[PDB]
């Protein structure tokens, strides 16, 4: 302490951060490997220092632990414990097979834990992928690559007008609506618990528009019964096609009326109604969840 960029050895490159780029590195003091995600931009709002140290606070067993901050001429590198396995990579490691329900189970159910944490402490993630959830040896998997309501960085990566953020992406966010609730994350993570399941993303659109057509293609295109106030949303618009909802039976064929009500809470259309992630913890779909360990070539 201090630390210093020169006090670590790069090792290899572990991912695609969406803010920044993460090695591998070894703390040549310690010997400690950590993953290294460097930040380069001037300005930074007021409101974005805050949400940055609401999120600082946290210290939870389910979201990637931060170690330490090294700024350095308009760099920062953020010093994070190491993980090196995701659920993406998992996913796709496990597609001729699909990973075993009891790991979906404990997965899902950790992210639940950690989301209702960082919900009660008035922190959203926004942007839950598959990608940015961190697995290690012992069964834990972890929260990372947090969204941002406020800019003030630089976006390292390319997704964004692309195909794969706007996977995830809550309706009332694609309809427009300004003030959103921390049930936008619960919609992603039902799309992540489908996906884990069926073994293929639930709705892989590439535009806002083809997001929104696919879901109501699937879930239905929503009226003012099911989700009232739909109507009047910044973009919604009546020359929606109109869809009628199709059965869980075929959405996600795997899952018995445990999975499927609990699924069917968590994509709700009305963020009102959507299940809150502390209440899906209690969920009768998590009565047999254990914590098993997963099996990587590592
Ligand atoms: O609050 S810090 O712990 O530094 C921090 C931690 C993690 C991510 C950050 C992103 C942008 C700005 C920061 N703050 C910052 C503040 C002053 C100068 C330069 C950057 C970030
Ligand atoms: O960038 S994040 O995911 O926010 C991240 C945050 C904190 C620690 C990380 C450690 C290794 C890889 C990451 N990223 C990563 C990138 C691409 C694919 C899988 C993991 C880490
Ligand atoms: O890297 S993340 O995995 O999101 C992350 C994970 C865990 C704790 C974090 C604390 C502050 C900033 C982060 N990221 C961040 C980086 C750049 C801009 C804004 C926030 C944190």
């Amino acid at each position: 302490s201090p630390e210093f960029m020169e006090n670590f050895q790069k090792v290899e490159k572990i991912g695609e951060g969406t803010y920044g780029v993460v090695y591998k590195a070894r703390n040549k003091l310690t010997g400690e490997v950590v993953a290294l995600k460097k930040i380069r931009t001037e300005g930074v709002p007021s409101t974005a220092i805050r949400e940055i140290s609401l999120l600082k606070e946290l210290n939870h067993p389910n979201i990637v632990k931060l170690l330490d901050v090294i700024h350095t001429e308009n760099k920062l590198y953020l010093v994070f414990e190491f993980l090196h396995q995701d659920l993406k990579k998992f996913m796709d490691a496990s597609a001729l097979t699909g990973i075993p329900l009891p790991l979906i189970k404990s997965y899902l159910f950790q992210l639940l834990q950690g989301l209702a944490f960082c919900h009660s402490h008035r922190v959203l993630h926004r942007d839950l992928k598959p990608q940015n959830l961190l697995i290690n040896t012992e069964g834990a998997i972890k929260l990372a690559d947090f969204g941002l309501a406020r800019a003030f960085g630089v976006p390292v990566r390319t997704y964004t007008h692309e195909v794969v953020t706007l996977w995830y992406r809550a309706p009332e966010i694609l309809l427009g609506c300004k003030y959103y609730s921390t049930a936008v994350d619960i919609w992603s993570l039902g799309c992540i618990f489908a996906e884990m399941v069926t073994r293929r993303a639930l709705f892989p659109g590439d535009s806002e528009i083809d997001q929104l057509f696919r879901i109501f293609r699937t879930l239905g295109t929503p009226d003012e019964v099911v989700w009232p106030g739909v109507t009047s949303m910044p973009d919604y618009k009546p020359s929606f096609p109109k869809w009628a909802r199709q059965d869980f039976s075929k959405v996600v064929p795997p899952l018995d009326e445990d999975g499927r009500s609990l699924l069917s809470q968590m994509l709700h259309y009305d963020p009102n109604k959507r299940i809150s992630a502390k209440a899906a913890l209690a969920h009768p779909f998590f009565q047999d969840v254990t914590k098993p360990v997963p099996h990587l070539r590592l």
